[PDB]
RNA sequence: GGAUGCAGAGAACGAAAGUUCCAUGACGCAUCC
């Protein structure tokens, strides 16, 4: 249940910024403590898996987001989101708390997610 | 065992070899049935 496409370069570019963003700044993996961040406004950017079976586990996140205006995005798979933050294991969805030091890249990455809808 | 909440990383048996679960939330900690 994508909401949109996201390109693959976009994609690679949001990957890319959750892992610069690891040191410097805040990140949650999984999909309670993610759901959990974005109802209390905590949510900077979230990330949703594609390849997730059954898919009604992440279907509820979108919706929210908008509630919260929250940006979201979606990453191929969910092995791609499990070096988001700690121990190595998949994760349905992830999201950044804090942008930390990359503040201008977050911003040109909303702006080009915004530009998707 | 089951329900609910809090928090979010490895956990139980084993001398270890290993066996079994875990961000689709294990392990826990409570309250209840
Ligand atoms: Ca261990
Ligand atoms: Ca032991």
């Amino acid at each position: 249940y994508v909401r949109f496409e996201v390109p693959e370069d976009m994609q690679n570019e949001a990957l890319s910024l959750l892992e610069k963003v690891r040191e410097s700044g805040k990140v949650k993996k999984g999909t309670n403590s993610t759901t959990l961040a974005v109802s209390r406004g905590l949510a900077k950017l979230v990330y949703i898996a594609e390849d997730v079976d059954p898919p009604e586990i992440v279907a509820h996140l979108p919706l929210l987001c908008e509630e919260k205006n929250v940006p979201y995005i979606y990453v191929k798979s969910k092995n791609d989101l499990g070096r988001a933050v700690g121990r190595v294991y998949p994760g349905a969805s992830a999201a950044i708390i804090n942008e930390g030091e990359l503040r201008k890249e977050l911003g040109s990455l909303v702006e080009k997610i915004k530009g998707l809808q």
